[PDB]
């Protein structure tokens, strides 16, 4: 139960909190998936009993997966149920393509059902320390697109479209369910201007951003880490992993964004200076983590334009910042 998510997308559904039902069928699909990349002959066998045991689940504990959605999304999660049982993209639409062997056919029937748990899980979690009560907090996810741009020589390349660009794109999905100060402090900062016009460095394995001394508040963000399998996040404490532990929104993600530490504390996060962590398994510690996992407050994670960050060079600019999902969820103070 404490695997490094290979993906961005992975580590963001599962942070997504949920009742454990919901936990039980993600796994065991996500376990399919995994399966269908093994160069091998597709062990349909071992696809089948794990999708039997996701139905299984799913059907025994309708009245729970129901029971933790709010009151109001009743009818929206009744509906997703129905379709995560018996529509065509469902869990006995996958087992009858697992047992025709057709794996393009399974492959799409298992992102159909995996999109299907991941909006089950977000209805349930939109039902889920006081010195921090007027800071700034982003009550579930938000997205916040940015826009880097290339000095006047140099250029982008991405696979579509086009070798020569002067600009790219990049979409962060930000993660307030278990990162909230750290994300509503980093949406308000986005929201409001303060990264349109940003440097950007590369140091070690990073792409990070100036520091922000003044232009802003100097506001004291405590660190922010959820260990998994706990229900709070630690506040102003680094979590250890030496030992079996990983924090709910691990930094050993490539694409994953962190805040930089305060300028004198490594307990606090600088009130603007982030940075995305391109992290590469060969430098890691045991278990594959980064030897900074746990140590900084991550809060999102880049899904779409994830391949032009290692392009970035020292110089380029964030051009501009923007919070095009999640703004209705962010609450100031």
């Amino acid at each position: 139960d404490t695997k490094v998510p290979r993906t961005g997308e992975l580590a963001l559904r599962r942070a997504i909190p949920a009742n454990p039902s919901m936990k039980i069928i993600q796994a065991s699909l996500e376990d399919i998936s995994y399966l269908l990349r093994i160069p091998q002959r597709k062990p349909y066998g071992t696809m089948e009993s794990n999708v039997k045991k996701a139905l299984k689940v799913a059907i025994d504990d309708k009245d729970k997966i129901l029971a933790s959605i709010p009151v109001d999304l009743k009818d929206k999660g009744s509906e997703l149920y129905t379709t995560l049982i018996d529509g065509k993209g469902g869990l006995q639409a996958l087992i009858t393509s697992i047992k025709k062997q057709d794996p393009d056919k399974v492959s799409l029937g298992l992102a159909a059902s995996l999109d299907t748990v991941a909006d089950l899980e977000l209805l349930q979690a939109s039902g889920l320390p006081q010195q921090y009560l007027n800071y700034p907090r982003l009550a579930g996810r938000g997205t916040v697109e940015i826009t880097i741009e290339k000095a006047d020589g140099s250029t982008f390349s991405a696979e579509a479209g086009g070798d020569q660009r002067k600009s790219a794109t990049v979409q962060i999905v930000i993660d307030g369910y278990s990162a909230p100060l750290t994300a509503g402090n980093f949406a308000k900062l986005v929201t409001s201007g303060a990264y349109d016009g940003a440097k950007l460095n590369t140091v070690n394995q990073a792409v990070i951003t100036e520091d922000g001394s003044g232009k802003v508040e100097s506001v004291s963000v405590p660190l922010e880490v959820m260990p998994s399998g706990q229900f709070e996040p630690l506040y102003r404490t680094p979590l250890s992993v030496q030992d079996g532990e990983l924090p709910v929104l691990p930094l050993s993600v490539y694409g994953a964004v962190a805040m930089a530490h305060s300028e004198n504390s490594e307990e606090y996060s600088s009130p603007y200076q982030f940075f995305f962590y391109l992290y590469d398994k060969r430098n890691s510690g045991l278990g594959g983590l980064s030897f900074d996992e746990g140590q900084f407050s991550v809060f999102g994670y880049t899904i779409a334009g994830k391949d032009i960050l290692g392009q970035i060079k020292t110089g380029d600019i964030i051009k501009s910042a923007k919070l095009i999902e999640g703004q209705d969820r962010l609450s100031l103070p």
